[PDB]
């Protein structure tokens, strides 16, 4: 309903790597590129071992140098579940792109890359058809789906969803 009628909500593991899959599903099917979960965890270890910049030490958060190797230990664990603002941050800019989630709450529109977090507005309309937005549905909490293309499934990934 708040998304065109190609798309539909896929499926996506429930061992805690919810976000991580979701967006794995979705980037595969835009840009080809295949990473899995566990390299998506580790993609964000590696942000957070390099000099982060100030954004990411201020939402996890001296005291900062001991809470980012929490993390750098944490975010490798399925039970820490992947946050859009945080780790989604994070991959947009590792993969050069656009992170939409549709929340529901009447559905919302955020639109996140890797300068943060926006809600779709008139300038930043959510494009459907542009291969470097990553799309994933958040039915509530941290639970995530990713919403995935009939038009770019294969047969047999419709008949596994049917």
């Amino acid at each position: 309903n708040p998304y065109p009628d190609n798309f539909y909500v896929g499926q996506a593991i429930g061992n805690g790597s919810c976000f991580f899959d979701s967006f794995r599903q979705s980037l595969e099917q835009q840009t080809g590129e295949q990473v899995t979960a566990e390299k998506l965890r580790n993609d964000c270890r590696e942000f957070a071992q390099k000099n982060p910049p100030k954004w990411f030490t201020n939402a996890i958060v001296q005291h900062r140098s001991e809470t980012v190797d929490n993390y750098t230990a944490d975010i490798m664990r399925n039970s820490r579940w992947g946050d859009p603002d945080v780790e989604g941050r994070i991959l947009c800019e590792k993969y050069k792109v656009k992170l939409h989630v549709i929340e529901n709450q009447l559905s919302l529109h955020e639109l996140i890359d890797n300068s943060g977090s926006k809600s779709a507005g008139e300038y930043n309309k959510v494009d459907y058809d542009d291969s470097s937005t990553v799309h994933i549905i958040n039915k509530g909490g941290l639970h995530f789906e990713p919403l995935l293309d009939r038009n770019k499934s294969s047969a047999k990934q419709l008949q596994e969803q049917e």
